[PDB]
């Protein structure tokens, strides 16, 4: 199953924290990664007395189970660092999401994938569309017609 895994921190050094994440990630059972995007800098969603967010994508390529993969992203999210926060609105020391685990759906009461929100974020679909431009997602729509119609604006590089 190729995981599309959203990374996002905008505290304690984004560039250590996505860094280290990325290696953590490599590190998975079972789990090896295809394709990271550019990293981006991107201005908060929300409250704006927070810094900017460095956010990327990464392909993942799993035979775990997608609770599993999420246990291992959760540990990592505990054993990396001096200090966590995730803070509802930011600001995240560190966030490792599951935008989506190959064409499935899962509405748990851990996890939703689809992520919730993602067709509404930009600084999730650019990346997205960096690593995978033909990318239609279970309901049928396509990444690329959701980023013409919404005209989200593009990012810049961190
Ligand atoms: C401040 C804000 C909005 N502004 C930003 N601005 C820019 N520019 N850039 C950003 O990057 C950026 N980020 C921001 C931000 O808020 N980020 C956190 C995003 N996200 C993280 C995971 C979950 S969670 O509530 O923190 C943990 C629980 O979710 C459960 N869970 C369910 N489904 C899951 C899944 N698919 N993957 C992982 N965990 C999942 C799990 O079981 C846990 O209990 C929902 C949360 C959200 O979106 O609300
Ligand atoms: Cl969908």
């Amino acid at each position: 199953t190729v995981a599309y895994i959203a990374i996002g921190s905008n505290l304690a050094s984004p560039l250590e924290q996505v860094n280290a994440a990325l290696k953590a990630l490599g590190d998975i059972p079972e789990s090896h990664i295809l394709t990271v995007s550019s990293f981006y800098r991107t201005p908060p969603l929300g409250p704006q007395d927070q810094p900017d967010y460095l956010n990327a994508a990464v392909a993942l390529e799993t035979s775990l189970a997608p609770e599993e993969l999420l246990n291992h992203t959760q540990r990592i999210e505990l054993q990396q660092g001096r200090v966590r926060k995730a803070e509802r609105w930011g600001p995240r020391t560190l966030d490792l999401d599951i935008m989506l685990f190959g064409n499935e759906v899962i509405n748990t009461e851990r996890l939703t994938v689809p992520h919730y929100d993602m067709k509404n974020r930009g600084f999730m679909l650019w990346p997205l569309f960096e690593i995978a431009p033909e990318l239609v997602f279970p309901d049928g729509e396509m990444l690329r017609q959701i980023l013409h119609t919404r005209a989200f604006d593009k990012l810049n590089k961190w």
